[PDB]
């Protein structure tokens, strides 16, 4: 409708992307290549008022609203067929202060712009481990990475935000301003509106001692048992994750391990590197290590490596849950399952959290499952679309195969088929509180391309 559209055009100064344009096919592609959808309109916003006009417009037109930060939605939420995509990719600007250890990021930041900005002052705050992830979706659902055991979730360092709500108002939210929303936005998702600015606290982070190695799959049981019990008792400073995968063809690996299923191990000591050297060495021989790399890295460097691969995978499928305890039978399963991995980029990942995260009260934020120390992520990944059924199937026979030991799911790991699963991840009780807040700030469920919260 022209009256509605012309008003939008006048107030908006960000590039427009229409269904026809030469850049349409690229603008609508997201990282998750299995989602192939065609929106009515793509708005690459370049400022806060840009976003406001776009929020109202979609509402007055009855356009379904998709919000996209870095496009990594494993569930494919940041693109739609037949509606509007609010792309904040252009809002990528960042303010720092050495003298205030504070940063202000627009809602479309990629991690690597952010980490770059803070490490300019030898500063950092926890975020994910792969740098081109969008800051937006990551934080909205919670957000962890290397510093999380020491310093908590990204949301655990979040102070204020600027957010555009469905009714087109602009609000600041913090612990003292609309704390109901600030509570809800720390973990609920984009259900409540579009974050245009984020406020954090910053910590000083110098060179960190880091190690990755490749243990033979024969030694899988003892390493994980060692891994799980030791991490039960590991310093907050120690972070140690496991990636089970086909062995990369690296010259550091013996040819007889190339292309064979191995266990990788990535670890680091957030702290003095001298203490680190001692501590990592003590756990590196949980089994016989191969393709051993040790370095002292600026934290920026810790984020960049994730992850070495010569091909970027087009098609992905993920299945994730939490565990309170990993039994021996659980250990045998995953180990049992691994041998079946048949594509070079799919990983069954095993992360151990707790630390600063578990010392935070379960109801203190919208992030549920703090008390669950374990995360497992079954990440099918491949290229050839026709092969979809073979890999896609594997991860389920896995969550499904391993689906008891589990209690929940991380919202930022839901795949495109898990929209109904929104209730077990958050748990019941929390969700009732969330629905009250959504009903106050988004009574109409305008924002439904997320792990959706009905009003
Ligand atoms: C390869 C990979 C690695 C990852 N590693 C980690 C990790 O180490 N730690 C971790 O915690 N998570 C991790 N994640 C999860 C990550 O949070 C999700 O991929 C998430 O979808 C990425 O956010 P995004 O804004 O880039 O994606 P989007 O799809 O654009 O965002 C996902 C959801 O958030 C909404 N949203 C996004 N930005 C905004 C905004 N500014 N305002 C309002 N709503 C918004 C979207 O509409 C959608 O509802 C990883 C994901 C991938 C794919
Ligand atoms: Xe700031
Ligand atoms: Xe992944």
């Amino acid at each position: 409708d022209p009256a509605t559209l012309a008003a939008f055009s006048a107030a908006f100064r960000g590039e427009l992307i229409w269904p026809s344009d030469a850049d349409y096919d690229e603008a609508r592609r997201i990282w998750n290549g299995t989602i192939d959808r065609r929106p009515a309109l793509i708005a690459r916003c370049t400022s806060t008022p840009d976003v406001v006009a776009a929020v109202s417009f979609a509402r007055k037109s009855g356009l379904l609203v998709a919000v996209r930060g870095g496009g990594h939605s494993m569930a494919g939420h940041s693109v739609c067929d037949g509606g509007i995509v609010i792309d904040l990719s252009l809002m990528n600007s960042i303010k720092v202060s050495r003298r205030l250890r504070r940063a202000r990021a627009q809602g479309g930041c990629l991690l690597g712009a952010f980490d770059t900005a803070t490490q300019a002052h030898m500063l950092a705050t926890p975020a994910g481990v792969v740098s081109h992830t969008g800051l937006g979706g990551l934080v909205l659902g919670g957000g962890f990475g290397w510093l999380s055991r020491k310093y908590g979730l990204s949301i655990d360092n979040l102070t204020s935000v600027e957010i555009v709500t469905a009714d087109g108002g602009v609000l600041t939210a913090s612990d003292t301003e609309n704390p109901d929303l600030f509570w809800a936005v720390r973990g609920g998702g984009g259900n409540f509106g579009v974050v245009t600015a984020f406020e954090f606290d910053l910590h000083r982070v110098g060179p960190v001692r880091f190690a990755s190695t490749y243990y033979s799959l024969d030694e899988g049981p003892q390493v994980i048992r060692a891994w799980r019990d030791h991490m039960a008792t590991a310093p907050d400073e120690l972070t140690w994750a496991l990636y089970l995968r086909l062995a990369p063809p690296l010259p550091e690996l013996p040819a007889d391990m190339h292309g064979k299923p191995v266990i990788c191990a990535m670890s680091c000591w957030i702290g003095d590197p001298h203490e680190g050297e001692r501590q990592l060495e003590s756990i590196l021989h949980a089994g016989k290590p191969h393709g051993l790399t040790k370095a002292t890295l600026p934290y920026r460097a810790l984020q960049a490596y994730s992850f070495p691969g010569a091909v970027v995978p087009d098609r992905i499928y993920t299945k994730s849950g939490y565990l309170n305890e990993l039994s021996d039978e659980a250990t045998d399963t995953v180990l049992e399952h691994a041998a079946d991995i048949a594509s070079p980029f799919t990983q069954l990942e095993l992360l151990y959290l707790g630390g600063a995260v578990a010392r935070v009260p379960d109801d203190a934020t919208a992030y549920p499952n703090r008390q669950s120390p374990f995360v497992t992520n079954l990440a099918a990944a491949w290229m050839d679309p026709t092969e979809d059924a073979r890999h896609t199937a594997w991860a389920r026979e896995g969550y499904r195969a391993l689906a008891g030991h589990l209690s929940g799911g991380y919202v930022n790991f839901m795949n495109p088929g898990e929209a109904d699963r929104t209730r077990e991840a958050y748990g019941a009780a929390k969700f009732e509180r969330l629905q009250g807040v959504k009903a106050k700030y988004d009574p109409t469920n305008l924002f439904r391309l997320n792990q959706n919260i009905p009003p």
